[PDB]
C-alpha cells in the first residue's frame, strides 16, 4: 500500500469512492436539479481541484482519501485560514486497517505548514473524529411555529424588497455578518455557490431590510409551499433589520399554517417570540480542531488579561499539540505563547481546548464536568480571556 | 365580589381547575386515576396550605388563583416562594379583566408573605408575560438509539433497582436541590405531588452507591414496548452519572430506543460519543420577581461592583417601579437605595427577572435590546451575574 497525493489523473477514483461514501439523501439529489448522485458529485469537483488530496493507494487503487480546502474564518472577530476536510472515506472493505488514521496524520502535517491553526469538518461521524481530537463547535436549531403564534408587528423605518438570492446586496450583507459573527465562513463567490448546491435557486428568493438609508442590513432566504413558510435560513446586522423580516414574515399570515425554519447557531427563537411555547431541536451541526495550539493561541483575540498560567494539552494525533503552552500579557495586555509552565496548570486534551475557543461549551461546564482539572482562579481567568459568543456556521462541504 | 376562598368554595375550585385544565386525554388515565372527577380531588391538600383568591357570581366561582407557599434554590441561597397554581376563569366570564386583578391580589399577598420570587408553568405565555413573569427553565427531550448508548466506563459504585420513594431517593434529591440553582427544596407533600399523574408501582428507582456505600444518583425509568423511558436523572457528580449510564447501557438487548427528558438546559448529547441526536429544547417553567429591593438584598451575587442603578418597569406591582441603586459595603454586602447611583440600566420585571434566574445573560438581553444602559456596566451585569442553568422537574 501506498500512501500519496491524489492528482489531476486519480480524480476520476477519488470521484467514485466518493459516491460509495457520500450519505446524501435521495430527497436533496432531486432538489438539486441533478438526475442521480454521480452527475452531483462532478459538480464538487471544482472544490477538489483547489484543495490538497491525498489517499491510500492498494497499488495503483484508490481505497481510501482525504481532502483539504483552504478557507477563512471568523474567531471571535479574528480572521484565520481554515483547513476544510472534505470528500473522506474509506472503502467499507478496508475499515479496519488504521488507513484513516494516518491520512489525517498527513492531513495535520500538510495544514499545519499550510498556516491553518483551525480546522472545520461536518461529522459524519462523530464518534471516530473527536477520537483524532475534533470537538462540536456549532448547533442547528430547527423550529415549526405555528400561523397563530407569529409575532406582533414591530415599527421599523426601513422596508422589504424581494430579490434574486444572489444579488449583489445579498452578498454585501453576508460578508459584514461573517465579519461580526464568531465562527462564520468569509466567502467568495465560489462558496456561494456551494451554498445553494442542493436547491434551486430560482425557486428562493431574498428578502432583503434596507434601513430608512437604503442601506441593507438584513437577508431572509425563503419560500411559501403548501401553506408553509419555509425559512432557509436569515441573518442580519442588528435588531430593526431582524424585526423588520419577522414583520415580513407575520405578513403573510393568511397565506400559511405554519413557518418551518433553522437557525445555524445555538440562538434559540423561542424566547425572542411572545409565544414562547413551540418546541425547537438542536443538533450539533459542525466540528471543529485545533490544529496547531501555539500558533492558534498567538492569534487568538482574548478578552482580557490574567495572570499567567499554562495549558498541559493532550493530543490523540499531532505530537506538536502535546505539552506547555503558558500564557503572559505584558504592560501592553499584549500575549506571548511561552514554552514555560509559568503559573497554575490547565490540564485538558485538543478535543477540550478546541471546545473552549470556539466557545462551544465555557470553562466552569467543561471543569464541572471533568475535562478540565486547574483551580478556582485560574478557572475564574479562563472565564474572563475567553470570548463568550455562540459560534455561527451556514456552510456545508 | 372577589375574596378568599375556603373549605367550603373547594369543589367549586376543583370543578373550574378541572374543566380549563388542559391535561391529556392520555395523562389522566395513567395517573390510575379514571377522568378528570376523582383526579382533580387528590389535588385538595396543596390548598389547605395555599393561599387561594378568587372572583364570585354570588355565589359561584368563576375565575381564582393559588400561591403554594415553597422554597427553592437561587444560586446557592434559599428564598421562600409563591407557586401559583390553578388559574382559570370560565370563558363566559373570560374577556373582563378578572385574572388582572386576581394577579394583583396575589402579588400583593406574596410580598406580605415575604416571597420575593414566584415560579408559573406558563398556560398562556404571552399573558403572563405581560403581568410580569419570564421563562426561568427549559426542558429537552431525547430520543437514541440502542446503537448509540454510551460506551461502559469503570466506576467503584454499584446500582440498585429500589422503589420511587426509598429514602435514598429523597436523601439524593435534598442534596442535589441545594447545589443546583432554580431547584425546588421538596416536602413529603411535594414529592407525592412529583408522582400524582403517574403509578409509581410502574416505576422504578436505579440508585448509584458509590464506594463508601453513599447513594450519589437516581434514574426514574421504566421499560415499555422496547423502548427504556427516563422520567429523569439527578446525580452530585459525573461518577454517578456514568454509573446510571452504565445500567442503562446494559439494557441495550432489551430495547431499540432510549426516551427521556432532561430538567434543566444541559443538552445531552455533548455528553455521548455519539452526539449525533436532535434532542428538542421547550421553555419549562416561568418566574417572576415579587419585590425587586427585598429579592436583590438576599441575592447571592457572584461579585462586587461600582455602583450603578437599575431603572425598572413592572406592569403590575407599583413598588417594582423606579430606581434601585446597588452599592457594595465592606463586607462585600450590597444595600439597595432609591438614589440614581451612577451610570443607570433600563429595563422591565422580565429581563430583570430573566438574569436573576440566568436565563439569558446581559449581553445577550443588552444585544436584543432589553437592557439599555452603557459598555462599563454591561461589563459589571456580567461578572456580578452568577452563571448556571436553572433545573426545575416540580409541576404545579
Amino acid at each position: 500500500l501506498t500512501l500519496k497525493p491524489v492528482e489531476e489523473e486519480h480524480i476520476d477514483q477519488f470521484n467514485e469512492l466518493l459516491s460509495y461514501v457520500f450519505q446524501v439523501t435521495e430527497a436533496d439529489i432531486e432538489e438539486s436539479g441533478f438526475e442521480n448522485k454521480r452527475a452531483f458529485i462532478k459538480s464538487k469537483q471544482p472544490i477538489l481541484e483547489l484543495s490538497k488530496v491525498f489517499g491510500w493507494f492498494h497499488e495503483n487503487q484508490l481505497i481510501s482519501q482525504i481532502a483539504i480546502y483552504p478557507c477563512e474564518v471568523n474567531i471571535h472577530g479574528a480572521l484565520y485560514k481554515m483547513g476544510g476536510v472534505t470528500g473522506v472515506g474509506t472503502y467499507p472493505e478496508y475499515a479496519n486497517h488504521g488507513l484513516m488514521k494516518d491520512l489525517i496524520q498527513t492531513a495535520l502535517e500538510e495544514m499545519r505548514q499550510d498556516k491553518q491553526w483551525i480546522s472545520y469538518l461536518f461529522p459524519y461521524n462523530i464518534p471516530y473524529y473527536r477520537r483524532k481530537g475534533w470537538e462540536i463547535m456549532s448547533d442547528k436549531l430547527s423550529f415549526k411555529i405555528r400561523d397563530t403564534q407569529l409575532p406582533k408587528t414591530v415599527p421599523v423605518p426601513g422596508m422589504i424588497e424581494r430579490l434574486a438570492v444572489d444579488h449583489p446586496d445579498v452578498f454585501d450583507v453576508y460578508a459584514r455578518f461573517a465579519r461580526q459573527n464568531h465562527g462564520a465562513l468569509i466567502r467568495s463567490a465560489f462558496n456561494w455557490e456551494e451554498y445553494w448546491r442542493f436547491e434551486n435557486e430560482e425557486e428562493r428568493t431574498a428578502a432583503v431590510y434596507y434601513g430608512a438609508n437604503q442601506e441593507p442590513l438584513g437577508v431572509l432566504f425563503y419560500w411559501v409551499a403548501d401553506e408553509v413558510f419555509h425559512i432557509k435560513e436569515m441573518f442580519y446586522l442588528n435588531q430593526e433589520a431582524r424585526n423588520g423580516l419577522w414583520n415580513f414574515i407575520t405578513a403573510h399570515f393568511s397565506m400559511v399554517y405554519w413557518v418551518k425554519g433553522d437557525i445555524y447557531k445555538n440562538e434559540p427563537l423561542a424566547f425572542l417570540l411572545e409565544d414562547s411555547q413551540i418546541k425547537e431541536s438542536i443538533e450539533p451541526y459542525y466540528m471543529a480542531r485545533i490544529v496547531d495550539v501555539k500558533a492558534f493561541l498567538e492569534n487568538f483575540p482574548f478578552e482580557s488579561t490574567a495572570k499567567p498560567f499554562h495549558f498541559v494539552v493532550k493530543d490523540p494525533v499531532a505530537e506538536w499539540n502535546n505539552g506547555i503552552f503558558g500564557l503572559i500579557w505584558d504592560e501592553n495586555d499584549q500575549v506571548t505563547i511561552t514554552d514555560e509552565p509559568l503559573g497554575t496548570a490547565v490540564h485538558l486534551d485538543i478535543q477540550t481546548l478546541t471546545c473552549l475557543v470556539m466557545n462551544y461549551r465555557r470553562p466552569s461546564y467543561l471543569h464541572r464536568i471533568e475535562r478540565i482539572d486547574t483551580d478556582k482562579e485560574t478557572l475564574n481567568s479562563l472565564e474572563r480571556i475567553f470570548p463568550d459568543q455562540e459560534a455561527y456556521f451556514s456552510d456545508y462541504f
